[PDB]
Parts: C-alpha cells; structure tokens; sequence
C-alpha cells in the first residue's frame, strides 16, 4: 500500500486526556497587553521569524526580552503562544511574560523573561567535558517536560538554547516550530534547521513524534564532543541525508525505509550509494579528546538512529551513565 504508521513510545495519548482547549491552539483567543508598558532598549540579534530586542517594562524597571514576530499566519502565532503558556513554569523553559503589538506596524510581539546569553562562540573554548554533560542534562529536563506535556519542540539546536554560564542557568527558547503530538497525525517535514533534521524529515515520513527532538539532541552532542560544527554538514536537504548515511551507513537507512515502507524520492536513488557504518573513533583527535569518553560515545550512538522509535527517549537519556556524575551532584 503506502507508509506504515507510527506512534510515540512514550507520552502517546497525553493530549487526548486533556481538555480540547489545551491543544486546539486554533480556537485559542489571544489576551493582548499594552506595548506602552515597554520601551525597547537595544537590539540583541536577528532571526528567521523574529528580531530580538532588549527592553524595559517601565511598570517596574524590569529587564525583559521583546521578540517582534515576523508575519506568519495568525494560527502560527496562536500555536507559539499556546505552547509557551502550557510549558510556562517548566524546567529550563523560556518564560512568556506578556503579548503586545509593535506600535508602528501590528506584527505581534512576544515578551519574555530576560536571560543573559553567554557568547555562543566564546562559550566553546571554556566548555569542559563536565560543562557539556551538565548542560546536556539541563536541556533534557526541558525536553522530558515538554514531551511529557504533549509538545515536540522540532527546532532543537545550539542557537535556540540560551545559557547563562556564570549562574549555570539554561533556557530552551524560540518555540515557534513546536507542535502538539497526536497519534496518527502527519506533520510537515519542512521543520527544524537543515544540519539538525531527522532522517524521517529527509525521507519524508510525516508521522513522527518527540523522538525527532532526540535526533537533534544527538547532532548537538556530536558537534560538541568532537568540536565539529555542524556534525552532519549538508549542502541541502538531499545531501544532508547523504552526509548522515556516510556516518551511519546505508544498510540501516535501507532497513528503515523498508520497515516503514517509505517511498524514497527517486532523486536519492542516485546519490545515497553504499556506505559502511563508521565507528565514532574516526572523529576523535587530539583537539577534542578530553571531551570524548566511552560513556559519551555510547550515549551518542543511542540517539543518532534512523529508526525514530529506537532512539533514546529524553527520560531514558537522563538515566544514561554519561550523566551519573551530574545526577549525584544535584543533591
Ligand atoms: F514590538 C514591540 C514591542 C514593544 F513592547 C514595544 N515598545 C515600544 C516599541 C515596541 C515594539
């Protein structure tokens, strides 16, 4: 027939057991606030869907991050706002503070709790192998929470992780691509950034789930323990799958197509080729070794799998030995 269906191993029916309004973001009404309450201070950076200002709530001299949305469809704003309000208060989840309108256009603007970013690049020549485990752990907290809240982030990557190194605080931000998981629903593959897309996005398997965030967590992991950025450095969505296959090899790629009966774009049928699965040792060198460990390589292997159902879950991730040291430390 056609593609074999899939279901999340965990948190599957979580949404079906909440009131409709929780995930039906289409029918959610926006409680707007007064942009007059904030004065833009300075610009912090650009972005695909938003320009990001530092701002002051003149109500109370509070520091704040304003993020002027770039125009999508009203149902995408409602989606982002809904999700942020559900996750609000959760571990390492960016806190949505108010919703206003850019006064000279109308483009809505989200207002967030302020988090100092420590230089996403200057924060590299100072990460010890413990730094990585710890922050990896902080991110998994955010992932188990939103999965367990029925939400896939769908855009995990270092740019969307804010770190305050001086105080070991970390916030997973920019939820504009997230979605609610529903069993049997088919999602858009054009999501997440190219270097981080899951195999299921590239082969066009639309009935994916939380475990796509887990694949991206592995692309983050690789690039950071090996100091290779990006790890899977694809020239486009097509090549990106070739770059993965060269590491994971084509045999498991074809087992994964076979078992889900995915229809491979014939474009691939010329460029994937045949490739063995290479042992992680080949990406270890003198400049990155202090961060590689059998613990760390095992854990990476158990995330970077074609078959989305066989990747570690966020919660399974947090029980791995690569975090034993961290787990005991919190206490
Ligand atoms: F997008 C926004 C959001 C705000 F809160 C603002 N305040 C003053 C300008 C402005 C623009």
């Amino acid at each position: 027939s056609g593609p074999v269906p899939s279901r999340a191993r965990v948190y599957t029916d979580v949404n079906t057991h909440r009131p409709r309004e929780y995930w039906d973001y289409e029918s959610h009404v926006v409680e707007w606030g007064n942009q007059d309450d904030y004065q833009l201070v300075r610009k912090l950076g650009r972005g695909k869907y938003s320009e990001v200002f530092e701002a002051i709530n003149i109500t109370n001299n509070e520091k704040v991050v304003v993020k002027i949305l770039k125009p999508v469809k009203k149902k995408k704003i409602k989606r982002e706002i809904k999700i942020l309000e559900n996750l609000r208060g959760g571990p390492n989840i960016i806190t949505l503070a108010d919703i206003v309108k850019d006064p000279v256009s109308r483009t809505p603007a989200l207002v967030f709790e302020h988090v100092n970013n420590t230089d996403f690049k200057q924060l590299y020549q100072t990460l010890t192998d413990y730094d990585i485990r710890f922050y990896m752990y902080e991110i998994l907290k955010a992932l188990d929470y939103c999965h367990s809240m029925g939400i896939m982030h769908r855009d995990v990557k270092p740019h969307n992780v804010m770190i305050d190194h001086e105080h070991r605080k970390l916030r997973l931000i920019d939820w504009g691509l997230a979605e609610f998981y529903h069993p049997g629903q088919e999602y858009n593959v054009r999501v997440a950034s190219r270097y981080f897309k899951g195999p299921e996005l590239l082969v066009d398997y639309q009935m994916y789930d939380y475990s796509l965030d887990m694949w991206s967590l592995g692309c983050m992991l690789a690039s950071m323990i090996f100091r290779k950025e990006p790890f899977f450095h694809g020239h486009d969505n097509y090549d990106q799958l070739v770059r993965i296959a060269k590491v994971l090899g084509t045999e498991d790629l074809y087992d994964y197509i076979d078992k889900y009966n995915i229809e491979l774009d014939p474009r691939f049928n010329d460029i994937l080729g045949r490739h063995s699965r290479k042992r992680w040792e080949r990406f270890v060198h003198s400049e990155n070794q202090h961060l590689v460990s059998p613990e760390a390589l095992d854990f990476l292997d158990k995330l970077l799998r074609y078959d989305h159902q066989s990747r570690l879950t966020a919660r399974e991730a947090m029980e791995h030995p690569y975090f034993y040291t961290v787990v005991k430390d919190q206490a």
